[PDB]
DNA sequence: CGGGTTTTTGTCTGGCTTCACACTTGATTTGCATCACTGTGTAAGACAGGCCAGATCCAG
């Protein structure tokens, strides 16, 4: 917070990417980049909105599907 | 119109990873084209024509 402005999460993921590249890995690096950016392993709200609308899903139906996926998989895809 | 002072970076430098890259063939798994059909088209209004009724007219 003294000289680097004061953003904690930024320094955190930067140090993690540096320590990861130290191990010269690309798989994990790309995974965390996609997670932190919001492009892989998890849909944007507009994307799931388009899916729910263009497939005629009811709100109740969509909630049922969301609940089932979250219960079985354990990871929030929608 | 271009001098100071940190940012922003590709290297120099050579030596350690973790993935990349030739071949099979028999499956196994995805991806995509094809075919006979579907729904949404969904109540009233204008006009001519036959028919008596009753008004319009005729003549003893």
């Amino acid at each position: 917070d003294k000289e680097e402005g004061g953003d904690v999460k930024a320094v955190c993921l930067t140090l993690f990417l540096l320590a990861l590249r130290a191990r010269n890995e690309h798989r994990q690096a790309d995974e965390l980049e996609a997670i932190m950016q919001g492009r892989g392993s998890g849909l944007q709200p507009a994307v799931c909105l388009a899916i729910r609308v263009n497939t005629f899903l009811s709100c109740s139906q969509y909630h049922k599907m969301y609940r089932t996926v979250k219960a079985i998989t354990g990871r929030q895809i929608f």
